[PDB]
Formats: C-alpha cells, structure tokens, sequence
C-alpha cells in the first residue's frame, strides 16, 4: 500500500507550472523532458521590443505586481500579472486533467486585457516557447494549410520514453490580428500566427530569450538584404514577426501578434489517456478547481477572531497561494568545494583568514546531476531551495496537503551526501546558475543550516499519533498509519545521519578550556563565520562574539540539536529503535543541563552565546534579541521554568524587543541596534515571530504560573504580526522579507513568499 500511494502521488504531482523563476511556464518532475514558457511585450517602435519583452520574473517600477490568486499543485490555479510597462493585466489559468499512464493532461488560458492607460490599438507580441530535452524523443509542428502561417490552431505532435505520445496545441485564440498592407506581405503574409521549429544542443534550450532573439535578428537581417529599408519600412510588428517555418526539432517558437485585448489556450493531451483536451475541458476544469480551492481553504485555513472577515480571507488566500504557488522542479549540477581543506576545520584563532586562503584555491567543481522539488523564498530574486526556509514554507503547506509536504521533505533528504550534509542553498543546473554570481554559487560541505524541516516532521508525527481522489491522496499518509510509518522508517536513517553530522562537524570545545558543565559532550559552534557574519545560522549579521573564536558556543545551534533530538525520540519510538531512544534521552538530558551551565545568564536574565576570553575563560556574550530566546523558541523549556518567566518579561518589554509591529530581532538597548547592514539587528522577521507565537500559545493553553502572561502576549503578538503583514499587503500588494519596527513598513525584498506567508497559519491558530 505504501508502494501504491507513492505511485499515486508520483502520478498526481508529475505535471505543474514548476518554473517559478519565469512568469509562466510548465515542466514535469523529470530532469530532461518537455518545458514551456510564456513571453509577451508591447511593440511601439523598431527597437523597443527587446526592452519590453517579459520572460524571467523581476520586480521594479515597470511592474505593479503579480502572483497566484489560487493554487494547488495537484489541480492547477490562476495567476494575475499587472504590468505597467506593457499596459497589460494578464491572467494565466492552468489546470491538470488526470488520466492515462504518463501523469495526465493539462491546459492553460492566457488572457491579456489592456489597462486604462494603454493605447487602445497597442500591438502586443506573444510567444509560447516549447523545448524538449532527451536523446530518443521527437516533437514536430504539423504544417499550416496556409502559405505564410496559421489561420487556426498550431498542433505540435511529440513523443518520449517519459511522456509516451502526446500533442500540444496552441489555439487560434480571440482578438484582433493586425494586417499589413506593405509589399512585404507578399513574402511574409499580411500577418498571422507563425511557428519556427529549431534544433539546439539540449543543454542550452533553457535560454529561450537569446534563442528567440537570434531568430528575430535573422529575420531583420533578411529584410535588410532584400531591400526593405527606411524609404518604405514595414510596420514594427511585422518586422518582428518570424518567417513561418514549422517542422521537426527540440525547440518550437509559436508567435502571435494582437491589437487590443487577447486570449488563447494551450492544450496538452496525453495520448495514453482518453480523448484529447479541449477548450471546453479547460473552462470547466478551471471552474471546478476554484470551487475545491475555496472549500479546502475554509476548512484548512479557518481564520479566527479578529481575522474572520473577508478582507483577511482574501489576504490569507493570497499569502497562501503565493507560498504554495512557488513550488518548483529543479534539475542539474551544483558547484561544490570537495577539497575538505584542513583550514575549514576552524581550529585555530583567526580561522576566517585561513578559510579565505583555502577558498582562493578554487578547488570547487560541478557535480550531480541533482533534482529538487521545493517551494522557494522569492520568485524575482532567488527562486531556489533554501534549507531552513523550507522548514517554514512547509508548515502551512503541510496543513493544506501533508502528502505534498512529505514529498518535498523526501526530495530534500535525497540530496544528502554520505557524511550527512545537505547544501543549504540549492543551485541546480545552468538555468538556476544564471541567477547567481559565480562568486556565490559554491557550497561548502562544512556549512550547516537550521534543521527546521524537523518541525514539519514533528507536526506530521502529532497528526499520525491522533472525498475526491485528490483529497484522498493529500492525507493518505496520515489516514493509512502503515504508510506514514514506512515513510518515517525510510527517512529515519537519514535524519540520524544528519544529527550525527551536526555533532561531528559543528562541535563546540568544552574539554580544552576552564569549562565545567553537566556534560563534557554537548556544546556547539556554527562553522563558517566571518568577522561580521554568520550565514549558516540563518541570522546573517546578528551580533556574535568578537572576534570569532574556536571556543565560541552558539546557543541557537544547541537549541536546534535539541529540536532534532526530541524529533528523533518520537520517530525512533514509533519504530521501536530502543537502543537509539536510550542514546537520544541521554543527549536531551545533557542539553537541558548544558543550556543552563554554558548559556544561561542569571545576571542578564536570558540565554547568551559564549566565547573564550583573552585570559582563556568561558565568557558569556549577551545581545538581547532573537538568539537570547532560542531555548524557548525551540520548545525546550518547562512551562513552570523560572528561566522561561524571565524570557517572557524580555519578550513583552517594549524598551527591549516589543514593538507595536512585532518582536524586534535585536533589543533597542543592545549596542548593535540598527548598525551595519541592519539585516537582523532590529527588523521584525516573520519566521522567528511565528516561533514565539506558537510557543506563547503552548504555554497559554496549559496549567502553570505564566499561562496568563503567555495568553496576553500570544493574543497581542498574533494581532501585531498579522496586522502588520496585512496592512503592508493591502497598501503594496506584497509580502515583504522583514518589517520596520519604527514604522511598520515592509522593507528589503518583495514577493517574499517565503516565510512571511506563515501569517496564514498564525491567523488559523489552534496549534
Ligand atoms: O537575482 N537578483 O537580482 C538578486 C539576488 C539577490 N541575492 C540572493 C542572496 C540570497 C538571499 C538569502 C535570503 N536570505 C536571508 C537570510 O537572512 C535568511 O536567513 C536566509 O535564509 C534567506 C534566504 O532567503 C538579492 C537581490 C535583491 C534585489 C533587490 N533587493 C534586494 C535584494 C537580487
């Protein structure tokens, strides 16, 4: 049955618009296969289209906004794009139609509606770009009956091992097609849909924009050679219409030119399924997806007071849909330093300098290929897997569809190497590398990242401990406990590998110093830190011991090990791995003690990181902020704990962490408040705030001395965080990376969906 569900999930999730790095396109979860991409741009002159054409996601003054209104990876959804430069409001509806043996069929409707400021007679060029990679596969444009192009639909017929036989149809669409009276029309036609079928070596097919432009340049060169000139030039839109030349190849360019509003459909028909997909199929299946989307949301994301109103419902749908709509499939080689240079051990004072020298050897090389199916923080700026981000992304996603979340976790864990390392930033293939300066591509096998994916596993375990085919499949791994357990059974070794890996590579040093503590074992130090940064912790510029030092201990890291060990206890125990559960219990106990012995400041009333003095003694270094609260944030303290009580005071203290907009990353009293790049040195970040809220609720709904403070802080923090993110969404249309504690303004990057989307689950409550 486990095997059976896997196959059914496989088949359900195969197709999607799994290209979140571009405005609109599709690919299945297969490295070397069939991909599609949308491009459009207005044309007003002989030289503007190169500047106006849209393809890869960006965000600037020319673009008002864009995103998913509704989305489910099993079903499809609807995306709207508001493009200022091109005076266009676009809608891209996509839908999956199950059947056959190759992962079903799909359709999409591209609708462009000019806005009020656009010339009513604007010419918009639209391209649908189709590529296919693989050795033993074919794809061909059925030729037109007409001389110069297509009056009606474009039919591509194709075949591969993975997809079997299929056809892909670009419909004629609705809208005015401009007509040219020029002499050129005798050779190029008056104006009509055109197709160019080309061949490039497979590994460059992703480069759709240069491939298209090469064709346009060549058409223009032909005009020049053939005496079309400035005495009597064809109109721009005809100069930029490709000579129709359909045939065989691994690239197919389908080009339409419209005057005013337009729409057209894409129909993908898997031959092994029943009849081919039609535009009436599309319309109906879109209406149906909306309905199911609506019904699922009201159930899964039932927003509690005071967010039960419609304004917040719309907000929630937008935040949720953008987060789950970010899901992509990535495939290819990564850049990794496999030297394991000894300088990376950071065992001496001044290690950052040695580590730099090693990096300057540039031993990194490409390896793989790898695949990853994951949600992402940022479509415009970094559309790719980030390890601790994903832990946050999947919390709302698991609510929606635990089986999808398990799938994403599985995908991440399949990256893990023999030693137990997963790169914290997954840059898979040349398309992905195009977004990243070469200088920042290289992953380091000694760089950890918070293991927040355990939090998702935690939530699955509690769900395990306590309809349409799609609805069925979404919860199959909880409803069928045998299946849940087999999944955990298979993942459990890699979890332990990771745990062991943290203990081997991220080890702090007690024994070499005047350090005493309940345990000589439990002590941790993030590898990879520089004078100003600690990227691997995820809190980039949060203030840490100065200077960095091999004797550092980091209270956040130990807390994460604490998270992993509690998770190992629950998972081990479901699998009766008795001897390990004994090992885990001994570790947890040592951490609880060593958190106090090594990290607690009775003086400051919070946890602190620790270094080694110029006199070689263990010195606490206290920077009141997120780090300070870690044992609490990660659920490690007893609800009666006096330490927790002092942390509650710090959290609620306005002069320290408590802004009207949420918890400040760093206290206003801290000497480093607002300094440097001020990334994690004051702003309000949603992911840590989410953790505080969850922990306040836990205390609030349980007997103890702080139940009542916890309740007030929960109530208020939930309110401040949600309302801040809502307020900014209402005014700007965006989720932001972080929020200003002075003004409440969203700042840094937009389209951060992204852990800002946690706000949908904060509104939902009932933890
Ligand atoms: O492609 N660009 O044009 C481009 C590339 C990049 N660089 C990508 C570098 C990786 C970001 C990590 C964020 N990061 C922060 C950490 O603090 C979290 O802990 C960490 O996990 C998350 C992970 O999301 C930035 C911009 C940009 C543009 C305009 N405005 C602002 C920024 C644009």
């Amino acid at each position: 049955l486990h095997s059976e569900i896997g196959r059914l999930n496989n088949q359900s999730l195969l197709w999607g618009p799994y290209r979140p790095n571009i405005y609109f396109g599709t690919r299945p979860r297969i490295g070397k296969s069939l991909m599609t991409g949308l491009m459009w741009g207005k044309i007003e002159s002989y030289t503007d289209f190169q500047h106006t054409v849209r393809y890869t996601c960006e965000q600037n003054e020319g673009m008002k906004g864009y995103g998913w209104d509704e989305y489910d990876p099993r079903r499809g959804g609807i995306q709207s794009i508001h493009d200022i430069q091109n005076g266009l409001d676009i809608t891209t509806s996509f839908v999956k139609i199950p059947g056959g043996a190759h992962g079903g069929s799909w359709a999409a409707r591209i609708k462009g509606t000019l806005n009020d400021d656009a010339p009513k007679d604007q010419k918009t060029i639209v391209v649908f770009y189709v590529s296919q990679e693989g050795e033993n596969s074919e794809l061909e444009a059925v030729p037109s009956e007409n001389e110069f192009g297509y009056e009606g639909d474009v039919i591509l017929k194709g075949r591969s091992e993975a997809l079997g036989n299929y056809k892909l149809v670009v419909t004629k669409g609705k809208g005015v097609i401009p007509q040219s009276d020029h002499d050129l029309s005798r050779l190029r036609g008056p104006g009509q849909t055109v197709v160019q079928s080309l061949t490039y070596p497979d590994e460059v097919l992703w480069q759709a924009k240069p491939i298209l432009f090469q064709q346009l340049k060549a058409g223009i060169d032909w005009l020049v050679e053939n005496k079309y000139d400035v005495a009597d030039p064809p109109p721009p839109w005809q100069v930029y219409l490709l000579a129709n030349k359909p045939g065989s190849g691994n690239v197919h360019i389908v080009q339409k030119v419209f005057e005013g509003d337009f729409e057209f459909d894409i129909l993908f028909s898997s031959e092994s399924a029943g009849k081919e997909v039609t535009s009436k199929d599309l319309e109906r299946e879109v209406k149906q997806a909306t309905e199911v989307f609506g019904e699922r949301f009201a159930r899964v994301f039932d927003l509690k007071a005071p967010f039960q109103g419609d304004n917040y419902k719309k907000f929630g749908k937008s935040m949720f849909s953008n987060l789950i709509g970010g899901i992509g499939y990535f495939y290819g080689h990564s850049l990794v330093d496999r030297s394991y240079a000894p300088e990376y051990d950071e065992e001496n004072e001044g290690f950052w300098e040695d580590a730099a020298e090693a990096r300057a050897r540039h031993q990194e090389a490409l390896e793989g290929p790898y695949e990853l199916f994951t949600s992402i923080p940022s479509r415009p700026f970094f559309p790719r897997g980030f390890l601790w981000d994903e832990g946050f992304h999947l919390l709302p996603i698991a609510d929606w569809d635990i089986d999808l979340a398990l799938e994403i976790i599985k995908s991440w864990y399949n990256l893990m190497d023999e030693d137990g390392w997963i790169a914290r930033e997954q840059i898979l293939g040349a398309e992905a590398r195009s977004k990243v300066p070469k200088e920042f591509q290289t992953q380091y096998p000694h760089y950890a990242n918070p293991p927040t994916l355990f939090l998702v596993l935690d939530n699955f375990v509690e769900r395990l401990r306590k309809l349409s085919l799609d609805e069925t499949l979404s919860t199959a791994s909880v409803d069928n406990p045998e299946v849940g357990l087999e999944y955990l059974r298979r993942l459990y070794p890699l979890l332990r590998r990771q745990f062991d890996w943290f203990r081997k590579t991220q080890a702090g040093d007690i024994k070499s110093y005047d350090r005493e503590a309940y345990s000589t074992k439990e002590a941790y130090r993030w590898r990879g830190r520089t004078v100003s940064h600690c990227l691997t912790s995820g809190l980039d510029d949060y203030p840490r011991p100065q200077p960095p030092h091999p004797g550092e201990l980091h209270v956040d890291l130990m807390s994460w090990v604490g998270v992993m060990v509690k998770s190992l206890i629950s998972i081990g125990s479901l699998l009766g791995a008795t001897e390990d559960v004994e090992f885990y219990t001994k570790v947890l106990d040592a951490i609880e003690h060593n958190l106090d012995d090594l990290h607690w400041s009775e003086k400051e009333g919070c946890y602190c990181d620790a270094t080694i003095d110029e006199f070689e003694e263990h010195k606490l270094v206290c920077h009141k902020g997120y780090i300070s609260l870690f044992p609490f944030l990660t659920g490690l303290l007893k609800p009666d704990s006096p330490k927790l009580g002092k942390l509650l005071a710090l959290i609620g203290d306005e002069s320290e962490l408590w802004s009207p907009y949420g918890l400040r990353s760093l206290s206003k009293k801290d000497e480093f408040y607002g300094t440097a790049e001020n990334y994690w040195r004051s702003p309000v970040w949603i992911n840590i705030n989410y953790l505080a809220i969850v922990q306040l609720y836990n205390i609030a709904t349980q007997d103890g001395p702080y139940k009542e403070t916890a309740r007030d802080l929960y109530t208020r923090l939930r309110k401040n965080i949600v309302e801040t993110v809502y307020r900014n969404w209402e005014e700007t249309g965006f989720a932001w990376e972080q929020y200003n504690p002075e003004t409440g303004k969203g700042q840094r990057t937009q389209h951060f969906t992204g852990w800002t989307s946690l706000v949908v689950k904060i509104m939902s409550g009932h933890h």
